[PDB]
């Protein structure tokens, strides 16, 4: 296990954050590999990828994802100017994070339809400090724990619908959990 923080490991950016509650261990492995094991955690997010991301990256991920409770497996990132937090959700546990969100379209990519949503976060932590910003979501209908994500398909579909992105900040394959248990082992390339 490592300290929470950000850095580079074997040529990949990583980010690991937790709220201090306990119950989460994050390990960086060789190459693009990372592992997360959690048991009655608090809120956390961890994964590997790129800093900065791009608008036409094809992201490959392979491994195992076994949530027991509330957790997501996503391509996850931010843009600046405008400030946007975005998710391309490949798999989740007990909670569909688009519950109660406004549906803004559908896109077919990489073997599934995805539903597109937009939510707003009001006076919440962000990469530039406390702020009000939008979150964009693509939620895969056919869940999986390995695959390839053509991010351009999502970003172009969001743009078509009026959901524009600014300058890319980090872009990772992340395991997120909120007071749950589970294990994951994921290799990014």
């Amino acid at each position: 296990t490592i300290q929470p923080g950000t850095g580079y490991n074997n040529g990949y950016f990583y980010s690991y954050w937790n709220d201090g509650h306990g119950g989460v261990t994050y390990t960086n492995g060789p190459g693009g590999q990372f592992s997360v094991n959690w048991s009655n955690s608090g809120d956390f997010v961890g994964g590997k990828g790129w800093q900065p991301g791009t608008k036409n990256k094809v992201i490959n991920f392979s491994g195992s994802y076994n949530p027991n409770g509330n957790s997501y497996l996503s391509v996850y990132g931010w843009s600046r100017n405008p400030l946007i937090e975005y998710y391309i959700v490949e798999n989740f546990g007990t909670y569909n994070p688009s519950t109660g969100a406004t549906k803004l379209g559908e896109v077919t990519s990489d073997g599934s339809v995805y539903d597109i949503y937009r939510t707003q976060r009001v006076n919440q932590p962000s990469i530039i400090g406390t702020a009000t910003f939008y979150q964009y979501w693509s939620v895969r209908r056919n869940h999986r724990s390995s695959g390839s994500v053509n991010t351009a398909n999502h970003f172009n579909a969001w743009a078509q619908q009026g959901l524009t992105l600014g300058t890319m900040d980090y872009q990772i394959v992340a395991v997120e959990g909120y007071f749950s248990s589970g294990s994951a082992s994921i290799t990014v390339s």
